[PDB]
C-alpha cells in the first residue's frame, strides 16, 4: 500500500509522545499498512521534536516511511490524508476546558484554512485539542472547500471511559458492552447514555437496575474524569488521549462492527433535536471513512433533558467564536 | 489464558511508554490477553493509581487486569515475563534491587518465566538477578541491548538509505555501554555485506559506533528527557522476539549468559547474535570475527568482567 499521509500538530507534547509511536507502530491501520508522519510544531518546540523523531527513528519501525517535521501548516498538511489537530494550550487544575475557547480558537481558524488549501481530497481531521467539539467548529467552517462531514471532534476518549465505568459495574469484560454512547459536549455536560448500550446481548441499564447510581455516581464520574486524572497524576490524560484517538480514527477510516456504534463528535443535520451546525457527540457509525447518525433511537425525559443540557452549552460556545470572529 | 506480565518501575517514563502499548497487543498480537503486574517503590505507588486510571481508561479489550504494589513477591507471583524496567538512574545501589528482585522471583515466578532487564547497568543487573535465582534456569535471564541494536539499525539506514525492512542481521556484542561493539561486518543490507555496502572503515569508526554508543545523550540534548518510548519500543521487541520467535532469515541482539562462545568470558551476561524458538535463545554459531571486531568484543567484556569483579567484592554474587 501507499504510505497514508497522517498529519500530527503539537507533536512534541505529551499526547503526540504516545501517539506518534503507536502510530508508526501499526496501530492505526495494521500490520501492513504503512504509515507517512507529518509532524507539527511551534518554533521553539522544534529541537525538542528533533528530538522525538530521533527516537522515532531509533525504533526501526518497519511501517514508517518517513517523517517531514516543521512549523509551516501549509507545508506539514501538503497532501495529508489524515489530520490530528492535538496541540492546543492543555487546561490545569480548576480549570473548565471551556476557558481556553478564545486562546485556542485561532488555531484552529489557521489550521482549518491550511487544510483547506493543500490536503488531500480524501482527508478526515480530527480534533483533540480543548474545547475540542468548538475548535472542530472553528477548522471546519474555515474549510469550505472540504466537505463538513471531514471534521470531527473526540469524544471516544469519554466513550472509553463509560465502556470502563459500565464493565467495572456489573463485572462484564470491555468486549461485552456494545452501544455505548456519549451526547453533546466534551465537557462535564457530557451525558453517557446506557440506555441504548448493551452488556452482552442486554440493555445496560436494566442490567445495572439502579438510576440512583447512573445518575449520582456513573454520569459525574464519566464527566469529570478528566478532572480526576489532573488530580491523581498532576497532569491530563496523555497516553488515554492518545489511544482514544487512534480508536476513533482507526474506526473512522476502517469501519465500526456490524453489531456496534461509537461516538464520534460531528456536524449536527438537526437529529435528535440538537441544533443544526453544531459539533456535537451522535451514536454513529462508520463504513469508508464515512460517519451516518445511528436513527431510531427513543429518547427518554431523562435523556432528553441531559442531552439539551449539553447542547445549550454548545451553542453558547458557537455564540462565544461568531463573536469573536473565528468562524467562517 | 492470560500472559501474567510483571513491569517494574511501572510509573517511571519507560513504563508509561510501555504499558499501553503491551495492553494493546504489542506483545503477542491481537487476541492475547495480557494481565498487568505493576511494580513501584510506596512513594510511587499514588502516581501508579494515575497511570492505571489511564490504563482503564482505554478499554482496551486484551487487558484482562491489572495489579500494582511494592511488594515484588506479590507483584511477581505467578508471572511468566518479568520486565525489570526500574532502577537507580550505580553499581552498589541496583545490586540490593536486583538481589532482591531476583530472589523473589526464584520464589513465586511461574515455571515458563522470562526475565528481561531493561533497568541500567543491564548486563550487571541481570548477572545479579539471574545469580539470585538459583531455581531458574539461567538461559531465562536477558539483558537489553535492543535499543542499541535498533539504534544501530537506524543509523545504517540512513546511511546506506536503504528500508528499515531491508537490514538483517545486525549485532551488538557485549556490554550495553560505552564499549558496545555494535558489528556491521556480519550485517546485510538487501542481501549484501553492510561493511561492504559502506566500504568505509573511518566511517565505522569514527562516526557509526560513537554516534550509536552515545544516542541517548544526543536525544536528552534534543529534547531535555531520556528516550522512554524508544527504550520501551526496544522493550517490546526484544520480549516479543523471545517469546514468539526470530524471523527465518534474520537474528537480534541478546545479552544473555556466556558459554564461553566467541572468546567470550564463561558466566558473563554479554550481549550476542541469537535466534529464539520456543521462548529460548540459541547463539548464531559459525560467525568469523576479524581482527577488528576482536579488539571491539574484548573491549567490552574485558568492562563486562570489571563490574562482575566489583559486584563480587561489594557481596551481591
Ligand atoms: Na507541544
Ligand atoms: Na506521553
Ligand atoms: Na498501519
Ligand atoms: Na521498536
Ligand atoms: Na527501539
Ligand atoms: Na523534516
Ligand atoms: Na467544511
Ligand atoms: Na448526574
Ligand atoms: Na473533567
Ligand atoms: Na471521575
Ligand atoms: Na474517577
Ligand atoms: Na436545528
Ligand atoms: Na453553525
Ligand atoms: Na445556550
Ligand atoms: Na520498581
Ligand atoms: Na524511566
Ligand atoms: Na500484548
Ligand atoms: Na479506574
Ligand atoms: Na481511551
Ligand atoms: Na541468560
Ligand atoms: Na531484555
Ligand atoms: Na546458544
Amino acid at each position: 500500500a501507499s504510505p497514508l499521509k497522517v498529519a500530527v500538530t503539537g507533536a512534541a507534547g505529551q499526547i503526540g509522545y504516545s501517539l506518534l509511536f503507536r502510530l508508526a507502530s501499526g496501530s492505526l491501520l495494521g500490520p501492513d499498512r504503512p504509515i507517512e508522519l507529518r509532524l507539527l510544531e511551534i518554533e521553539p518546540a522544534l529541537q525538542a521534536l528533533e528530538g522525538v523523531v530521533m527516537e522515532l527513528d531509533d525504533c526501526a519501525f518497519p511501517l514508517l516511511s518517513g517523517v517531514e517535521i516543521g512549523s509551516d501548516p501549509q507545508k506539514i498538511f501538503d497532501g495529508v490524508s489524515l489530520a490530528l489537530l492535538v496541540g492546543a494550550r492543555p487546561r490545569g487544575a480548576g480549570m473548565e476546558r471551556s476557558d481556553l475557547l478564545e486562546a485556542n480558537g485561532a488555531i484552529f481558524t489557521a489550521q482549518g484554512k491550511a487544510l483547506n488549501a493543500v490536503a488531500a481530497d480524501d482527508v478526515r481531521v480530527g480534533v483533540t485539542g480543548n474545547p475540542a467539539n468548538t475548535n472542530a467548529l472553528i477548522a471546519m467552517t474555515n474549510a469550505p472547500d472540504i466537505p463538513r462531514e471531514r471534521f470531527s471532534a473526540l469524544t471516544r476518549l469519554d466513550h472509553n471511559r463509560a465502556i470502563s465505568q459500565l464493565a467495572a459495574k456489573t463485572g462484564a469484560a470491555v468486549t461485552d458492552i456494545k452501544k455505548m454512547t456519549i451526547w453533546g459536549n466534551h465537557s462535564a455536560t457530557q451525558y453517557p447514555d446506557l440506555f441504548h448500550a448493551e452488556v452482552a446481548g442486554k440493555n445496560a441499564a436494566e442490567v445495572v437496575n439502579d438510576q440512583a447510581w447512573i445518575e449520582d455516581e456513573f454520569i459525574p464520574t464519566v464527566a469529570k474524569r478528566g478532572a480526576a486524572i489532573i488530580d491523581a497524576r498532576g497532569a491530563s490524560s496523555a497516553a488515554s488521549a492518545a489511544s482514544a484517538t487512534i480508536d476513533a480514527a482507526r474506526d473512522w477510516l476502517l469501519g465500526t462492527p456490524a453489531d456496534d456504534w461509537v461516538s464520534m463528535a460531528v456536524v449536527s443535520d438537526g437529529s435528535y433535536g440538537v441544533p443544526e451546525g453544531l459539533i456535537s457527540s451522535f451514536p454513529v457509525t462508520t463504513k469508508g471513512g464515512n460517519w451516518t447518525i445511528v436513527s431510531g433511537l427513543e429518547i427518554d425525559e431523562f435523556s432528553r433533558g441531559r442531552i439539551d443540557k449539553s447542547t445549550a452549552e454548545l451553542a453558547d460556545e458557537r455564540s462565544a467564536v461568531t463573536e469573536l470572529g473565528l468562524i467562517a
